């Protein structure tokens, strides 16, 4: 699929960039 695989790819690509972007704001938490 194009989406499917797409949307997949997403979901590492943040936890992949997460692990250095975690000072720079963190949007995670409440705000």
């Amino acid at each position: 699929t194009k989406l499917t695989e797409e949307e997949k790819n997403r979901l590492n690509f943040l936890k992949k960039i997460s692990q250095r972007y975690q000072k720079f704001a963190l949007p995670q938490y409440l705000k």
